[PDB]
């Protein structure tokens, strides 16, 4: 089997991407944030505290003939941005772009933090990291991908995020029309439950490539590119007027600037992030200070190849017995 679904930025900045997901019988379609940095499929639901729902589409398990309460199971998750959600668990039929999994754990939110409430476009998350991170207790649950794996033509999914445009998540096959050149594969460590890999270095604009190992995770659920302070300093040093602002919470730059590209290494291959991808617009409405799309990972504890990086590539998440990541230009 295979699946193919279009993923759409939630706003003009590509702050996140939503992908339609069919849950239950008859189908209830929710727009979920596919997140290769976490491993819970959770949704706004009929059980979510009413004051914490503001515009989201909710899953109502009582209206699904295939929904079954997973007795005694609860979940609770906190994300890197400080957001959180928790609730109980159903199993139900979940379909993504024609690919169907029965008995998928669908984690029903009883509580969500303010940032989720305030984002009316995201109805939940579909986690695509390794199932070892799944927060369901006392019986850990498998991700949609893990459940689908055996049925897939090939044990892979691919992320093809658009810049200010729709893109595609495919399951079970590699679309050879979707990228240019060849896909370069690189080793993955699953030890932290992430799609963790090691970039071979970077370049800023037309500058020389710096060969240096950068261990990080491929995370579709993180907006920006978070890299070591040395790297990030070297990037923003090429932008007149750019500075790290503690009040804003990162590097900002004059909105009048033209940003240089940023290249990262994948083995001997190179992925180029155009400068425009690194512009996240005025820090506040009407401001001439713009927020940078490349930020320091200092204090995070890990480097994160978020959407800013991933949307510059066709990315293969290879879930074979020994997982790997593949990157191609496009
Ligand atoms: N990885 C965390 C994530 O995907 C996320 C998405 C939307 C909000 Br609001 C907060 C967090």
């Amino acid at each position: 089997s295979t699946g193919s679904a279009t993923t759409t930025p939630i706003d003009s900045l590509d702050d996140a991407y939503i992908t339609p997901v069919q849950i239950g019988t008859p189908a209830q379609t929710l727009n979920l944030d596919f997140d290769t940095g976490s491993s819970d499929l959770w949704v706004f639901s009929s059980e979510t505290t009413a004051s914490e729902v503001d515009g989201q589409t909710i899953y109502t398990p009582s209206k699904s003939t295939t929904a079954k309460l997973l007795s005694g199971a609860t979940w609770s998750i906190s994300y890197g941005d400080g957001s959180s959600s928790s609730g109980d668990v159903y199993t139900d039929t979940v379909s993504v772009g024609g690919l169907t999994v029965t008995g998928q754990a669908v984690e029903s939110a009883k509580k969500v933090s303010s940032s989720f409430t305030e984002d009316s476009t995201i109805d939940g998350l579909l986690g695509l990291a390794f199932s070892t991170l799944n927060t369901v207790s006392p019986t850990q649950q498998k991700t949609f991908f893990d459940n689908a794996k055996a049925s897939l033509d090939s044990p892979v999914f691919t992320a093809d995020l658009g810049y200010h445009a729709p893109g595609t998540y495919n399951f079970g096959f590699i679309d050879t029309t979707a990228y240019t050149g060849s896909i370069t594969y690189t080793a993955v460590s699953t030890k932290q439950g992430f799609w963790e890999w090691t970039s071979t270095g970077y370049a800023v604009g037309s500058g020389t490539f710096k060969s240096t190992s950068i261990d990080g995770i491929a995370d579709t659920g993180t907006t920006l590119l978070y890299l070591p302070a040395t790297v990030v300093s070297a990037y923003w040093a090429q932008v007149s007027g750019a500075k790290s602002s503690s009040s804003v919470g990162g590097y900002v730059f004059p909105c009048s600037a033209t940003l240089p590209s940023f290249t990262f290494g994948v083995g001997s291959a190179r992925i180029v992030i155009p400068g425009d991808y690194i512009d996240f617009g005025p820090i506040s409405t009407g401001s001439s200070s713009c927020f940078g799309g490349i930020q320091s990972s200092a204090g995070i504890g890990i480097n994160i190849f978020g959407d800013v990086a991933l949307k510059a590539a066709f990315v293969v998440f290879n879930g074979a017995t020994t997982p790997t990541l593949g990157f191609a230009s496009k």
